[PDB]
């Protein structure tokens, strides 16, 4: 049977659970091909990349495993979606467009990235003139069939474009976030009792302006769970009124009770929502983008803002400027002192050195910059720090006595500290803040080459054997197979569940992450005897 | 070959040659290595201090376009902001090349006009493209070494220290003296299984 | 070098008890071995 | 040294031992070579 035990290899899967008897067991299972087929697109391969980097480096290392979960059950919404994807007679028109709009956002990106290099090129060109071909501006080119309609032209698609991804957005990458925005709530009133018991606490704003959803009545509307409210009711429902609960979560007198788009609107949902949104730094972006290329007609200059992409997303100048804002506190705080010193020498030179200052030639010479310790504070910022010897090469020259020795030793003070150390300082903060990254990732990478994620066990014991961190990590204790498993059970008609497919959903029901490894395996536990 | 014939074309040609004065010497490489180990980066540092210094190019005009002008002369022409791409020139040559920016190649604000804004915008100006940016730029580089000397480090070391047939460490090889200079000199060498 | 101290510091802590010598692993063998043996038994707090 | 350096510090930690071999497969090469010419 190897044929047969072949042709069923990419349809089963091992998975390395412990309960019930305190030892470890193995499991086997089918998957199906389209189950396996959503699962190599580029989309969800990069979210694995993404999640295992921010869970190695970051405060886990006893809690990681239900961000693992958490991790799984996102991506079981995230799939669903794509499988959507691929009067009266226009919705079918409308449908086909929305799913159109969001199957392809991505060139959408790359279109209007392209747009915005075209119409800068083309704005070199301006030229401003005397009088018309006072303050007149021209196009400035050989006219080519180019230039002015073409100016023209551009102007309106790249604002039909960042017009579409608007739309583009809030049809693929916004249920997601409504969604891990539900949860979260209904999972603290069971759970904790938030509002039943505790309050949000007023410093927790976004704990307030959820405070709006509980009541709704579509509150568990993206989220499986359409019994929450009832769970609630039931668990804090004795120590507190039965008809108190019956209120902070919608429900009313339902305790008792145990064209179209007008018609029907639950306008305080809708307000709800559309706070959750109008504050995602990801649609923000979004939203400014498209303002600007309705100022792009106002002023053509205007779309010169939309180069600053250039630095946002790709991934040679992501990597270079997250180097300058890892270390922000620290540099604007250094700035700050950089302000503080040229200031304490303000208040100096004014007292004494007022005299070997003054920028004149003209026998009426006035011109004085240091007749108010506010340009002086000025003269001192502007002139002074931008040198090469700071005040020093912009004030007289000491040489004829007077004090000579002061201005000596304040330049040369001025120049080392102001020069030296700050401006020094500076470049320091940002080469770390390389380092940094830098060392992060190899931590992460390591961490992984070498070590396994569902349990705990390292490479030597399982490299005991020929190849043995490579099968304890590509077999057993696999990843993707510790989440087929979820949305397997979770079509399993239940009644037909076996026995130890039912010990893990009752677990999950439940939040008791306790069936996963964590501290052993086959291998370990059954030693002695063989595996 | 190429360029030795063209150096009977003009003799100047074989000035090319002094180039391998950079390629397989082993001061040179290593060196060189820093800077080509990280180029994407850098090719595209550059590429970020040419549209920081388009945007200073652009405001500038709509506003401080007479605290620009270059001449002398009552008859004074020479305005590097009445044109085309002359300012984009006029800002990545005079400016991008100095100590603070453009502010050290255009009139002065003093005399009033908008003086807290050619304020403003000469320090914004310096205070990026000349500390940020330039200040990148060395920063890459000098991590593209520590990133080589790392990596030379683990190689060694992960040598020094295990076997390369196998994989046992120096531990269950040293219990007994002289042992991980046994288990990889006699038994398990290389050559041998060559 | 101020860096590389704290994440020293850190670090040997993340991993090692105070008390005893002890290190994550003969604690981990168990389920979350290391967050009892440093939050209960050998806790510091409570030697005090 | 080349061949020692570059199999540590890149993408081997499984299959580094065929690399292994195919080092052999062409200093094999390589030694015939030079007895050719001497
Ligand atoms: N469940 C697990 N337990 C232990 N190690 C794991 C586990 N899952 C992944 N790994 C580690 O990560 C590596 C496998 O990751 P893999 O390269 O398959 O992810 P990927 O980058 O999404 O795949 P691909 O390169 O095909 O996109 C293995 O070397 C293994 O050590
Ligand atoms: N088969 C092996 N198993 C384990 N370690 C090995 C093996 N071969 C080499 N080594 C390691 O490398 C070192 C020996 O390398 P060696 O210095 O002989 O290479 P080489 O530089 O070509 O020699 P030479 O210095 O004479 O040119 C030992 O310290 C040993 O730990
Ligand atoms: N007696 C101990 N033995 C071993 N490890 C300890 C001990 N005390 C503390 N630790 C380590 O330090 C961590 C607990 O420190 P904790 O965060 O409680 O200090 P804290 O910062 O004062 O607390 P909080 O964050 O509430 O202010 C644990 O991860 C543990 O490994
Ligand atoms: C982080 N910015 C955004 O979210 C963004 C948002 C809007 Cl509304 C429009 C664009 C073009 C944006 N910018 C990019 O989205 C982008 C810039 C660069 Br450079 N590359 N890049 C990109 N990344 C992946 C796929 C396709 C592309 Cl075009
Ligand atoms: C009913 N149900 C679940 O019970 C579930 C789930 N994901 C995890 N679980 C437990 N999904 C998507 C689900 O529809
Ligand atoms: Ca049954
Ligand atoms: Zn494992
Ligand atoms: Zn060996
Ligand atoms: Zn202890």
């Amino acid at each position: 049977a190897e044929s047969i035990l072949e042709y069923f290899r990419p349809y089963l899967g091992r998975i390395e659970i412990m309960g019930a008897s305190r030892r470890i067991e193995r499991i086997y299972f089918e998957i199906s091909e389209t189950n396996r087929a959503q699962w190599e697109m580029p989309q969800v391969k990069e979210s694995k990349r993404q999640f295992i980097f921010d869970v190695v480096n970051e405060g886990g290392e006893a809690e990681k495993m239900e961000l693992f979960v958490s991790f799984c059950e996102d991506t079981i919404f995230e799939m669903q979606i794509a499988a959507q994807i691929s009067w009266g007679e226009l919705e079918v028109q409308r449908v086909k467009f929305l799913n159109y709009l969001s199957r392809n956002f991505y060139t959408l990106k790359y279109l209007a990235l392209f747009l915005a290099f075209a119409i800068n090129f083309i704005l070199l060109f301006y030229k401003v003139s005397d009088s018309p071909p006072n303050m007149v501006y021209y196009f400035l080119e050989e006219s080519t069939g180019y230039m002015e309609p073409a100016l023209w032209c551009l102007s309106l698609l790249h604002t039909l474009v960042a017009f579409l991804m608007i739309i583009g957005y809030n049809c693929l990458k916004v249920p997601l976030v409504i969604f891990k925005r539900e949860k979260e709530l209904a999972r603290k009133l069971e759970f904790d009792g938030l509002y039943i018991t505790e309050q949000p606490g007023d410093d927790d704003v976004k704990g307030q302006w959820d405070r709006l959803v509980l009541n709704t009545p579509s509150f568990p509307s993206n989220y499986w769970d359409k019994f929450v409210k009832r769970k609630v009711l039931d668990k804090h429902g004795d120590i507190f009124g039965r008809e108190r609960i019956a209120e902070l979560l919608g429900m009313d007198l339902a305790s008792l009770e145990i064209l179209t788009w007008l018609m029907s609107i639950d306008v305080k949902y809708q307000i709800w929502k559309f706070g959750v949104i109008f504050t995602d730094n990801s649609f923000l972006y979004s939203g400014w983008y498209m303002v600007m290329s309705l100022l792009g007609h106002y002023n053509n200059f205007f779309f010169a803002a939309h180069l600053l992409d250039i630095a946002m997303e790709v991934k040679t100048l992501r990597t270079i400027l997250s180097s300058v804002t890892h270390n922000g506190k620290q540099l604007v705080m250094t700035v700050g002192l950089l302000a503080v010193v040229v200031y304490l020498y303000t208040v100096v030179a004014f007292n004494f050195f007022r005299k070997f200052y003054n920028k004149s030639e003209d026998e009426d010479e006035p011109d004085m910059k240091c007749d108010d310790m506010m340009t002086c504070y000025l003269f001192h910022m502007y002139v002074g720090v931008r040198a090469g010897g700071g005040i020093g090469d912009e004030i007289e020259d000491p040489a004829g006595d007077e004090y000579e020795l002061y201005r000596v030793v304040f330049d040369i003070t001025f120049f080392f500290f102001v020069i030296v150390i700050l401006l020094a300082i500076i470049q320091g903060l940002i080469i770390d803040a390389f380092g940094e990254l830098r060392d992060q990732q190899e931590q992460v990478k390591e961490d992984m080459e070498t070590k396994c994620f569902i349990c705990g066990i390292g490479s030597d014991y399982f490299d005991t054997t020929p190849h043995g961190f490579e099968t304890h990590t590509l077999e057993e204790h696999n990843l993707a197979n510790y989440m087929f498993f979820l949305m397997y059970l979770i079509n399993k008609d239940e009644t037909e569940h076996t026995g130890q497919e039912s010990y893990v959903w009752k677990m999950y029901q439940e939040r008791c992450w306790d069936f996963f490894p964590a501290g052993d395996c086959f291998r370990k536990q059954y030693e002695d005897q063989l595996s």
